[PDB]
């Protein structure tokens, strides 16, 4: 529990003589904040879409303006929201704007460069990409939260920080005014916005349904959710929002392993679209049929009409290991 | 780290049976939502306001509005808050509002029933105040902010939730709507917000400054911050935002004790008003370019006063307590 004004960003980790001034600026503000140097990037594990993936020192970037954006692959909030990114680097590049996504992973499978590569690919990512897996950059940057951008201005400063999925045009209309005031009388194209479709969900989805014992927050099944195989089953009634198993699992920190040939998830939730995050490879059926390979990610196991309350059942054949169902 | 869609409630807790729903509200949504039953009140360990002191059961409400009001009684933003919410509880009570103020400590003294009736007779509260201390209703609710609200209609369905301070024209907009709903054609005064000023701050202060050894993230001293006594010194230079100790002090998980006629904090701040939570009796002496005060302190802990600017900017102030006062944080306006 904390003590919140609302709009206040709801920072991190603790502060250093880096991070100190950034809650000066508040959560997403439609006009440009002041609130000190932009802190170092630092930790970054590895480097991708960079000459020679060399690092990048944000120094080296004074003179331009700055967005640093927070991302995971497999994330589905992040997915909805970097085409937005690759519209403003695809506009602005040339007009005096840098993107770094700093790519800092949920999961253990998203620490693996390889994996975040393809994803980045499948995204159509073309700007650097820095690869916090010890979370030094995440830290640094007291963040909280994926997605997540601070933008900096030619002169290293951060005027504005957003947490969270949406309000694009907000944070677009900060970037050409500080492109601006880098170069003054700069010609830019019509927002990238006019062309890029805002398909941010209503802010009331199920929760983010984790299947790692240690971040389990909405089993709604009866009994026990610890470690190590057993045979379970659904509850009489499962309560809405949650999930239950049926038949053989296997349970530890990432995630739930489908054991035996009969394992099944019921599923409980509100919203328009589902998601799973699996690894491995084999067959997921869906009460339609989905084969699973490949680096994990998310893989779409309901496309709906509208944003209701709905039931439905996974089949993870053996050997498909279940992190978590994400919405839309 | 979690993801996050704007505007989206930031839920504590498990999900259990009476609570799945609540993720289905937004945060301080304007319009009207649906997000289940209204959770029971659990565990509430003592009620004051109420008739015999005994308890209030949702349930035994339904047909009038109901709203939740998460506070602790020393949280200057609850303090900040409260009136607007005791302008409602006035000015609708008799049209249909029941409002029941949930107070969950934020710190041990807001456990005694003395000092929440003090703190809630300094706000002009008269409405049930159900005490929290074991945090139960708190997580039945799967709350996480001072101030939270939850609107329940009628029918003891939740249509909305609004976690932190501020806007206020939106939660009382959906009051209204909900007595409408309840008594339909029911005569309502104009809002109270046309006599009770939104003094909300900008979203940008200093962060909850606490100095307790478990809850401590700005402290800009340098060294070690672990519990038991020690003596400090000021650092070379002060972070931003940040307090550093100088003389001798005893560290616990509540806050920091003087331990000395030789204690002193530093404290760079991003904000206008200042407000020092302390306990204990004894004197606090603060200077502030260049000027000092000094504040007699007893009675029951809650937030006093240091600074009273003039607008928002980052700025520095010391302040002395005599030995044996006890620091819980620095909170700001």
């Amino acid at each position: 529990g904390a003590m919140e004004i609302r709009e206040q960003l709801n920072l991190g980790g603790i502060v250093n003589a880096q991070n100190a001034q950034l809650s000066n600026c508040s959560d997403g503000a439609a006009q440009l904040e002041s609130c000190g140097t932009a802190p170092d990037l630092k930790g970054i594990t590895g480097w991708l879409n960079t000459p020679g993936n060399k690092p990048i020192d944000l120094k080296s970037l004074r003179g331009k303006v700055v967005l640093i954006d927070f991302w995971a692959y497999s994330c589905i909030n992040c997915q909805r929201a970097i085409p937005h990114v690759v519209g403003w680097y695809q506009a602005y590049k040339d007009s005096g704007l840098a993107v770094i996504g700093v790519h800092t992973p949920e999961y253990a499978f998203e620490k693996v460069p390889g994996n975040v590569a393809k994803g980045a690919a499948n995204l159509g990512i073309s700007y650097p990409i820095a690869l916090d897996n010890n979370y030094a950059t995440w830290t640094n940057y007291r963040n909280r939260y994926w997605p997540a951008e601070y933008l900096i201005d030619a002169t290293g400063t951060v005027r504005h920080i957003k947490f969270g999925e949406g309000d694009y045009n907000v944070t677009e209309t900060l970037v050409r005014q500080l492109l601006n005031d880098a170069k003054p009388g700069v010609k830019l194209p019509q927002p990238s916005s006019t062309t890029t479709p805002d398909l941010t969900p209503r802010a009331a989805l199920t929760p983010e349904t984790y299947f790692g014992v240690g971040k389990v927050v909405n089993y709604g099944g009866g009994g026990a959710y610890d470690e190590g195989s057993a045979v379970f089953d659904y509850p009489p009634s499962l309560a809405a929002n949650s999930f239950a198993l049926r038949g053989r699992w296997a349970l530890d920190y990432q995630g739930a392993t489908s054991d035996g040939n009969d394992a099944a998830i019921k599923l409980n939730y509100h919203a328009k679209d589902v998601y799973i995050v699996v690894g491995g490879t084999g067959t997921l059926t869906v009460v339609a049929t989905l084969p699973i390979s490949g680096p994990p990610t998310t893989h779409q196991v309901v496309a709906g009409y509208r944003l209701a309350s709905e039931t439905l059942e996974v089949r993870p054949s053996k050997g498909l290991q279940v992190f978590s169902f994400t919405y839309g």
